[PDB]
């Protein structure tokens, strides 16, 4: 089996990204944020707190002839910019793009902080990191991937998303249209759950490529480009005006500036950021200071490949025995 399915931005500053996802029998249709930095698929349901739900499509699970209460497991968890959420769980048929998993855990929230209430855009997470990382407990549960993994004609996902403009997610096979050049994959340690791998160095724009080694982690889920502070010092150095600001809470530029590119290494290859992908625009309504697309990873403790990066490549997440990570520029 395979499966296809369009993800778009949330907003005009690429956010997030949002696919649909059909949950339950009748379909319900919610939009989900795939997050290949983490491992929980959970959703706005009926029983969240009503007072936390704002705008939001909820999965109401007594209106599903296939959910099934998953008795005793509960789940919490916290994201990267101290978001958090928690609820029970339940299984029940879940496709995407035309490809279908029966029994998948879906989490529904009990409990979502400010921050998702905020956003009426997403109904939810679509955990897409190794299921070692799933939080339901006593009995930890699979993601969706992992779930459908068997029945894929090939024991992928690709990751194929727009500036400013919709992209792909497809399963159980490599769109070989969807791309230019050649895919180059290099190796994956599952060791902390992550698709965590090893960029061979950078380039700030027409500069001379830095050989050096960068572990981080492709992430979906994050919208921004974590790098060390070396490497995003050296960058925001070519941009006339650019200072970190412990007020803003990172980077800034004139909103005046053209922005240098920004190329890592994968292997011997090389992805090129535009420019463009690194504006965030305004750091407030109407101000003429802009918020940078990369920024220090210092003191989160793990360089984190997000939506900045990963939107310049095709991204192939193979999770054979041995899983890898492929890139290819578009």
């Amino acid at each position: 089996s395979t499966g296809s399915a369009t993800t778009t931005p949330i907003d005009s500053l690429d956010d997030a990204y949002i696919t649909p996802v059909q949950i339950g029998t009748p379909a319900q249709t919610l939009n989900l944020d795939f997050d290949t930095g983490s491992s929980d698929l959970w959703v706005f349901s009926s029983e969240t707190t009503a007072s936390e739900v704002d705008g939001q499509t909820i999965y109401t699970p007594s209106k599903s002839t296939t959910a099934k209460l998953l008795s005793g497991a509960t789940w919490s968890i916290s994201y990267g910019d101290g978001s958090s959420s928690s609820g029970d769980v339940y299984t029940d048929t879940v496709s995407v793009g035309g490809l279908t998993v029966t029994g998948q855990a879906v989490e529904s929230a009990k409990k979502v902080s400010s921050s998702f209430t905020e956003d009426s855009t997403i109904d939810g997470l679509l955990g897409l990191a190794f299921s070692t990382l799933n939080t339901v407990s006593p009995t930890q549960q699979k993601t969706f991937f992992d779930n459908a993994k068997a029945s894929l004609d090939s024991p992928v996902f690709t990751a194929d998303l727009g500036y400013h403009a919709p992209g792909t997610y497809n399963f159980g096979f490599i769109d070989t249209t969807a791309y230019t050049g050649s895919i180059t994959y290099t190796a994956v340690s599952t060791k902390q759950g992550f698709w965590e791998w090893t960029s061979t160095g950078y380039a700030v724009g027409s500069g001379t490529f830095k050989s050096t080694s960068i572990d981080g982690i492709a992430d979906t889920g994050t919208t921004l480009l974590y790098l060390p502070a070396t490497v995003v010092s050296a960058y925001w150095a070519q941009v006339s005006g650019a200072k970190s600001s412990s007020s803003v809470g990172g980077y800034v530029f004139p909103c005046s500036a053209t922005l240098p590119s920004f190329t890592f290494g994968v292997g011997s290859a090389r992805i090129v950021i535009p420019g463009d992908y690194i504006d965030f625009g305004p750091i407030s309504t109407g101000s003429s200071s802009c918020f940078g697309g990369i920024q220090s990873s210092a003191g989160i403790g793990i360089n984190i490949f997000g939506d900045v990066a990963l939107k310049a490549a095709f991204v192939v997440f193979n999770g054979a025995t041995t899983p890898t990570l492929g890139f290819a520029s578009k």
